[PDB]
């Protein structure tokens, strides 16, 4: 008899590849007192057997998903998430990549909205200095934006507040 | 924030006609620490969400609510799953027995037959936890401590 994992149903499904958006998850998990799930070892009953459903991905290669996104897409894709509601948050590096700042984020919120789903968690881009963003949405974010390169000084504010416009 | 229903990853999927098997599935869905869901109100989600699925159903031939809603066992995926069976009562028991090893399921929780009938639930025991509410009311609670202690 194994534990579900936690005591709210809120699932923190995320992608990582240096541990930076590893720990975030944690993070979200424990305030929400919901599970932490690895995209690699994810399964369509972690998207879909829960009442709040967060991803999280770095962007990495050339403002690409991170790998496990990539290459376990279809684990979103062919899950059934028609009104759940869901939110995203991004890790990102706008100093390094101004360009293409946390576009990871972008592409799961055309996935999920392709699949239905009612996000929520939409943040505002005016702390932040970039140039280009798959995750921006006429001046705001489409979910939470954080920078663990450049300004990991901000990520305790910035998670406390998107956390508590969630419930 | 909507709480997941139970602390143990276990899911007690039922059906009753008179209350007795519903009963049964919330006196077991307590000792377990888990859910209990009637079939009529049970999705696919209930069927796969959970690590030990268990399920109950009264002897009427299967409970029509069963057959009605079968589409939510023969349309989840259980293959490897660790589901156990109970059933009130001959029994529909071994015909919910046939669903889930179609499916890959990984039945457990067998259990022997001491203690008078001439029954479709294999190999001289039983596939699972058989109850008779009608005739052996007070034994029940000692039939689902010894199965408990089978599925730990
Ligand atoms: C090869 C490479 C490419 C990256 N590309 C981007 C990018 O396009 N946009 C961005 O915002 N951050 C980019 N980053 C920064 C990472 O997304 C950032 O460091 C993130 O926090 C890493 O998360 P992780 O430690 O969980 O893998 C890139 C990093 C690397 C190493
Ligand atoms: C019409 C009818 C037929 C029944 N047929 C069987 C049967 O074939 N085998 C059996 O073991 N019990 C049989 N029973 C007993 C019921 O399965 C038993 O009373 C059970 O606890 C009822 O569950 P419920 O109250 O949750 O509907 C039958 C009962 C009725 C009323």
């Amino acid at each position: 008899a194994a534990a579900r994992g936690s005591h709210m149903s809120v699932n923190v499904i995320f992608g990582s590849d240096a541990g930076a958006t590893r720990a975030v998850a944690s993070r979200i998990a424990k305030r929400l007192q919901g599970r932490a799930v690895d995209i690699k070892s994810a399964t369509t009953t972690d998207f879909e057997a829960c009442s709040l459903l967060i991803l999280g991905a770095p962007t990495y290669g050339f403002g690409d998903l991170q790998t496990d996104w990539e290459t376990n897409i279809d684990k979103l894709t062919s899950a059934n998430l028609a009104g759940k509601k869901v939110a995203l948050f991004g890790t990102g590096d706008q100093t390094n990549y101004p360009d293409s700042f946390v576009d990871a984020m972008g592409l799961l919120y055309d996935h999920v909205v392709e699949r239905g789903a009612d996000v929520v968690g939409f943040t505002e881009t005016a702390g932040y200095d970039y140039t280009a963003s798959k995750a921006e949405r006429d001046g705001r974010f489409v979910g939470l934006a954080l920078d663990e390169d450049g300004q990991s000084s901000k990520t305790e504010k910035r998670i406390t507040e998107w956390i508590s416009r969630l419930t």
